[PDB]
């Protein structure tokens, strides 16, 4: 189920940030946070942190496949209790942080950042704010 | 030429803030958020600064038409110079904060308030953070 859309026609990347802050409503699902690129509606971005498992797993659906999963050592989620989730774009990476610290980064594979116009929030989050926010590059 | 959208399926009203900050590019256009309606698209709030005239201008387009006019003079903003607006909702009003002052307040029209579930933004505005945020008091 989709919970938050956004779209920012001139691109949201790179150099912007996605702060979603929320909680699980399951101690067993999943949620995902994908950034699309148009025209395509690819998924640049796969962010997919699932509780049943403890494991967060990002990956990018390119040309109608999912590529190669990358999945991080942590899991600094805790069901149900509230989250802050950032997620930052340089030139190169989106880099993710989780209640102020740095968790991981993913390098870009979908290279025409500016293509990158749209931002949705499915399943098990109870969204409390959402903020989308153009930080620049340092 | 939109600006910005978010969808928030669920609905973003009443006990919602909505802040905008950017700036405009022109010393005498005009921009607009406007604050949707589901099913219909219905404008259940429209907050239309007018940098031509120093208006903003307040309205709602229901059953396929706009209604009465509500302006104010107030005008705290100036052309090209950043600028913060919070929208936050309650049970009977849409709050208007520009720069920290709360500059009006508009009675809904549309109260089916849980159909509120879609924010869009359009025309002179440099969009430098959206944000939305449930419990809008924090
Ligand atoms: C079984 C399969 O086809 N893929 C397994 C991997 O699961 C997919 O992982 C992806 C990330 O690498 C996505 O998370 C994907 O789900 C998303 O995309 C699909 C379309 O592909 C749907 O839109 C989902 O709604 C969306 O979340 C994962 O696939 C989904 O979950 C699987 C377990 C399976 O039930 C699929 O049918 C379902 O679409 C999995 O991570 C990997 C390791 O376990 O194994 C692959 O086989
Ligand atoms: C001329 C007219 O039809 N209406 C005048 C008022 O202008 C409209 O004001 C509305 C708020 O009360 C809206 O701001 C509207 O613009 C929005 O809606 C229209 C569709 O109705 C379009 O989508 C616009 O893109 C959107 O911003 C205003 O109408 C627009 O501006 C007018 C000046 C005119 O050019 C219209 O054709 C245009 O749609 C105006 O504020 C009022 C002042 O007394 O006079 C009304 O007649």
């Amino acid at each position: 189920a989709l919970r938050f859309e956004a779209l920012y026609p001139e691109g949201m990347c790179p150099g912007w940030s996605v702060v979603v802050k929320g909680k699980t409503s399951s101690n067993t699902s999943m949620f995902e946070i994908n950034f699309l690129s148009h025209p395509g509606d690819q998924i640049a971005f796969h962010f997919n942190p699932r509780f049943a498992s403890s494991r967060i797993v990002c990956n990018s659906f390119l040309a109608n496949h999912w590529g190669k999963e990358e999945v991080n050592k942590t899991f600094p989620f805790e069901a149900k209790e509230p989250f802050q989730v950032e997620i930052y774009s340089d030139q190169d990476y989106f880099h993710i942080f989780i209640d102020e610290n740095k968790i991981l980064q993913y390098k870009h594979r979908q290279k025409q950042l500016s293509s990158i116009t749209k931002l949705q929030i499915l399943n098990d989050i109870e969204i409390s704010s959402v903020e989308i926010t153009k930080r620049g590059l340092y």
